[PDB]
């Protein structure tokens, strides 16, 4: 009989230890992403893979440059017939 | 005092009972969480913010077409003023 | 008195499997990624919504070819005057 009571206290120390492993397990869980809200990296494009809108607007512009140079030839041309 | 160690006993088995459905509903959670391992970092990405769509992209494009065909029926014009 | 010595055994079994799910559920917790270190779905466009880098400079070739056909002509013609 002393064992068993002995045993009950036993038990409900190591059950107030887990309680409180499982309230600080719950904190640091809700600190975690959610993989719902995330994408894997096999949905995603890594930095080195893809240009950010400056890089685009340099492209582009590349693009547009090169349409200005053309433009003030072909006035000129035109103005030279 | 058996009743007295059976009362100890039932109110144990409530905390183990309630103890084991969070157990349960916990690593129904973590298995939703995101491995470090499969995920990019911020640093390793770049955000809506500074990025482009496809859609964006392909409407810029065709809005630079339209100038350069433009600029092709005035060099056309000029090829042919010049001919005669 | 057997049966709450048998009972007591069951608990402490019980007991036993739950301090081993903590303990690997904690161990999963440190290999999971923290919200504040990854961007949302929300924050990002998946691989379905982006150009690379190849898949721009391809577009981009169709409108270079119009942009050297025209500087092409340009520069012969300034001679032909």
């Amino acid at each position: 009989m002393k064992q068993i009571e002995m045993k009950i206290e036993e038990i409900l120390s190591k059950i107030y230890h887990i309680e409180n492993e499982i309230a600080r397990i719950k904190k640091l869980i809700s600190q975690k992403a959610n993989s719902q809200d995330v994408y894997n990296k096999t949905d995603l494009y890594p930095k080195t893979d893809l240009y950010t809108k400056t890089e685009m607007d340099t492209a582009m512009k590349q693009i547009e440059w090169k349409i200005e140079e053309i433009l003030s030839k072909i006035y000129h041309i035109e103005n030279e017939i």
